[PDB]
């Protein structure tokens, strides 16, 4: 079974909205809503990975961010460790830089069923803010 370290950014604006993208139909966790992010590469740290991933996926540079949650989840065919970074300050304006759908979503309106099941406790904890 594949093992992966994944860094993702919870991008929260001043209006308690989160920038959420939707995964491609032919990807793992196809069509799911997601926090932008991706695999931590060899030779880079989790903090460096979330910066690089958000630059690649949505065109922002996170700064002064914090680790909101770290958890592990066993999917049917892979084991992933997810690093959820809370990103409240950044340079740039997030957009669908890789052609993917992206939009701002109110925190209170998030439905954990729309996300990969690994995100369940994080979406709950975000609504506790
Ligand atoms: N990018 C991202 N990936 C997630 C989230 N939740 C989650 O289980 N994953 C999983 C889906 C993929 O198996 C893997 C990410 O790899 P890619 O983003 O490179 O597809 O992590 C999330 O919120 N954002
Ligand atoms: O791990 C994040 C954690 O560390 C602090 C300092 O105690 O922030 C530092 O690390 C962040 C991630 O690299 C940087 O963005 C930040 O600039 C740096 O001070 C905490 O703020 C944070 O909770
Ligand atoms: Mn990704
Ligand atoms: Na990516």
């Amino acid at each position: 079974m594949k093992k992966l370290q994944i860094a993702v950014g919870i991008i929260r604006n001043e209006n308690n909205e989160i920038f959420i993208t939707r995964r491609a139909a032919d990807a793992h966790m196809a069509n799911k809503l997601e926090f932008p992010g991706g695999k931590i590469e060899m030779g880079e740290t989790p903090e460096q990975a979330v910066v690089r991933e958000l630059q690649e996926e949505v065109g922002i540079t996170p700064q002064h961010f914090s680790l909101f949650e770290k958890l592990e989840y066993e999917f049917p065919d892979r084991h992933i460790t997810l690093w959820f970074w809370l990103v409240e300050r950044w340079e740039g304006e997030p957009w669908g830089k890789e052609g993917q759908p992206g939009e701002w979503m109110s925190l209170v309106g998030l439905n954990a069923d729309d996300f990969p099941p690994a995100n369940e406790p994080v979406i709950a904890k975000l609504k506790r803010l």
